[PDB]
């Protein structure tokens, strides 16, 4: 459902636990490398807590698996993404994503 691949190592001791807010630096690509969404755009960092489910099935199985300091490569297929439906207009049907993602320290 999720595919993790290191770009640039962590700490690979510090990795969140359900509840902390992870803060990020992210960008979200379809399948074709077209970018939909990007933290990296905005300047901003985003934070969400770990097992809210308020971001994707993969998000919250990917970062689980980064540490502090971690770079990775998320492949994320639709089961874990947004399904059969998708995000009309954003998102086809059946899409898998690509997510580059910072973890950048937890809160």
């Amino acid at each position: 459902g999720v595919q993790v691949e290191t770009i640039s190592p962590g700490d690979g001791r510090t990795f969140p636990k359900r509840g902390q807010t992870c803060v990020v630096h992210y960008t979200g690509m379809l399948e074709d490398g077209k970018k939909f969404d990007s933290s990296r755009d905005r300047n901003k960092p985003f934070k969400f807590m770990l097992g809210k489910q308020e971001v994707i099935r993969g998000w919250e199985e990917g970062v689980a698996q980064m540490s502090v300091g971690q770079r990775a490569k998320l492949t994320i297929s639709p089961d874990y993404a947004y399904g059969a439906t998708g995000h009309p207009g954003i998102i086809p049907p059946h899409a898998t994503l690509v997510f580059d993602v910072e973890l950048l320290k937890l809160e």
